[PDB]
């Protein structure tokens, strides 16, 4: 990654053993499960192209999934393309094209160039955009549960029912907003029937927390 | 985070990969448990809202409690908007509002501006405090017996006894001030018959240490 | 903890994620057996009263141990502000009152203050000490054996009764010097006959290396 | 290593014991699964010459592999020479050899002149991208299966038979292209018929997220 | 302990969790074998009295030991009290007695001030000869068989026989000359027959190679 | 090891206890496997004697091939002392004799003057070398089997043959000229009848890589 020296200086630092492994084994234990794709953003920080094809190329299943996200980063570097289109001066700085923010026609000083030029051209946060778009949609792609399935056990705490409820909410990966929404609507109705007549007492308005306790 | 470097200087830092995994590591193993919120703070020393952000995102289980915590974060949003109102100047530093403390709608050069400004708005520091306040009614809620069930068996070490009674005043959360005043009541009124006759005979003032001293 | 950086200037430092681990894993795995307090001590080295409150507040168990820890802080603290009277000029340095030195009613910048001074007021050396005092006091309470117990096997070899002899002595905490005198009285007292033939053969002002090699 | 210090400086640094530790349980673990490669590449980042054939010494396994590795080093060396030739100033730098590139016949000195030269001529880079062909080679030759008979079974799921697909065509290490011409060809005459039937439903220019979606 | 810094400056660094686990460790897996002498003498580099005193003090176990180091400490101690008679200058060094070397009776700041002197009055290399001297006495106490015990078995391979025999002759630590005599002399004359006569027939000036080699 | 800090100078540095374990941990696990060569001269870079010494000092077990080390080093240091004799000028720097070299009778100061001189004496590096020699004669003699005695079995896949013939070759440690001969020689004579058959067939010249797909 590009990372401070003390000159104040931007350089360019190998991607850490450390990171290199946190990466691996947290697909080979997570998969694509929602919580993955905060994990790559902050494990790529500070990220060129070339770290984040490391990263990506260092796993070694799952190659259903790289070849989706392979897919969406090449619709995403056409749409560059079409956006900035390009084109040489003797030893200036050349313009990225959608494959060279991808990593995969440009070099590593190229890359580096770009990221630490004044104003900086961010290929790395540019690419890893894509990327994380690329792994939302295998996200909800690998998720095994729709909303619809997610009905409170007749006997199960409602706690456990909760947790189930947004995790799979999470991975079908609803709004920020509709997760605000389905707290007073959907929830409610796919409880068992003695928290739900519980629930329903409770009124309008009720906060998540006001709907455990009630129903712990 | 952000950390000084030796000019002096406040600079931004990647999140470790060791910080990350202990985070995850520490939810994994105990859950809510209330020894989680100190180290929370302690792996987030010097975080920026998008590192506070990451840590809590990285987190795969407990999406009931997680969904709970961002209404709390939301809530206390909405308090600092009452009391700041905010509202652009060419290159000036705006204000932060609610949102943009918890890093939903800041971005991270924005975070580092306010954090290291002089004098620095902490957006770290007072989205922590949100953070905290709310994993504190997660701990409450999560916190699996009453303190009024805490009883010592008729064959139960003293000790064992104790341990149990302030580890559940602990997850209920009561004042510093009240784990001071139960010593002398609740804890004798909850001992055993054998050792709440020894305590009795004790008088008053006896500390915790001549207490399990005399039941030892 | 406060450490050294290269302008020589001390500046404060986050807590590692290694020093919470290593503190956490060493109280799960020994409890209070008497070789805790050196590494906590080694551990929190140049900590502040924030750094000594975290590494006390991550441990989980142990709630009993932990209260009369807080029991012998305050009485610390009690002592310290009678010694020590206290009271604002603007921007001035305010002197650490009993509760400010246990991190308590203090805050991070303050502790930095007082300890980067010059001449520095130690608050995080001063409250490590008063920690300590408490943890031998706990040490003490939960050694297992009195040392009139500890008497070698009829077949024990003598090595392992030492090892069983100056292991109860050490929780028990008898002085170094009465753990040197005990060598010629109530090591040899407290040996099997076989051994205590042996011993008083040597006579008098025989070593320990001396008294474990004849019985051998 | 060579890496920048803070005067800006390329200097050599001693490869880790975590870099060698991770390349030797890479092999260990992955023996030579494609993956290894990027692995390969990311650990031996700013490696000399002397760096590469480290990491290929402390190969303990695989010696077949190893040996079809040096007589493609060796072949790559004899084409720099025949397009290279060589030949001495007193303390002036010497240009260097097949074999001084693959770090047999040049020292360490020598390997850091070169690479810290102005122009550099990088050594490290020229090597690693002759064990990067060579390791390519092993990789297809130790390919266990042909595309030809991966076939999705009767009750397989897609995802599951897409992963093998893409497995093996990575091993079989067909272009980038391919990879993505196959979406439409042997990717759907692979299927089994319940899925052939519905992905021959969907029509030309289905991408790989569709097909998959069709088939779940 | 005591590192350079970058101003070439000596100055105090914690000790770090990782060293002080690895010697925890070091004598729960090898208690007292010879090479945990060697183990402690280089995760001691540098140290100070106070750094000494804290990997002895965080070992649980193997009190008996323990209690002959403080003798042999407290003898060498002695001697030097006897050889640097001691006795104060405001703001002035005064001179270290042995108590102050073995770090009871100094203050880290005093031993900091010695060792970084001109010229270094070396206290914690002092100090780390006496510990040697000490843990030296209890390897060979420790040490299980006498070296006349070890014989070759009749079918035991004659590379192992010599592993135990070397491995004895260590732990009762003979010097690296008697060590180089017993070649020609114990290890043959302990052999079993067959390789006795085969070690009889090489003639005199025989290397261990060489008896290797003959009786393998 | 001596490193380079900052200002560009040769400075000493602690072994660290990574290296420590990583040696350790690396004759625990291979003993004297080839590979354990090349993983001792990593981790062994930049080593002053001292350091070397720790290296192998920490080793328990195997003291027969420790004793034969010592051996082939005395050997080394003899010669050096013919080669180069030795003689003290006030303050000024001594040559080191072949003991010295070996860091025996030399002192770590002595060492770092030699190491850091201009022009530099470089003692590590000549007697890293004097090591070397002496491990791969162990290395030699620990070979479990002679090139001779690796036949391919009749069912054994060639692959897993030349893997043993290589690594087999490798132990012998023919030299790499020789392991070039033998695959058109000695290969093809212990391959089983139906792959030398294909082999025979295959003509002069074959590379190891046509060798293996033809047999594959």
């Amino acid at each position: 990654p590009i990372v401070q020296n003390l000159q104040g200086q931007m350089v360019h630092q190998c991607i850490s053993p450390d990171t290199l492994n946190a990466w691996v084994k947290v697909v080979e234990e997570k998969a694509f499960s929602p919580e993955v794709i905060p994990m790559f953003s902050a494990l790529s920080c500070g990220a060129t192209p070339q770290d984040l094809n490391t990263m990506l190329n260092t796993v070694g299943g799952h190659q259903a999934a790289m070849q989706m996200l392979k897919e969406t980063i090449n619709e995403e570097a056409a749409e560059w393309d079409r956006l900035h289109p390009v084109h040489i001066a003797p030893g200036q700085m050349r313009e990225p094209r959608g494959s060279d923010i991808a990593g995969t026609t440009s070099t590593l000083q190229e890359q580096i160039g770009w990221m630490t030029h004044n104003p900086p051209i961010p290929v790395g946060e540019i690419y890893k955009r894509w990327i994380i778009l690329g792994l939302n949609k295998i996200v909800r792609m690998y998720s095994p549960t729709s909303i619809l399935d997610i009905r409170q056990g007749p006997k199960e705490p409602f706690r456990d029912y909760v947790d189930r409820f947004y995790k799979t909410l999470r991975a079908e990966q609803a709004s920020q907003e509709v997760k605000n929404a389905a707290t007073e609507t959907l929830l409610v109705q796919n409880a068992n029937p003695d928290c739900k007549t519980i629930l329903k007492a409770l009124g309008p308005g009720a906060t998540l927390e006001e709907m455990m306790t009630a129903c712990q």
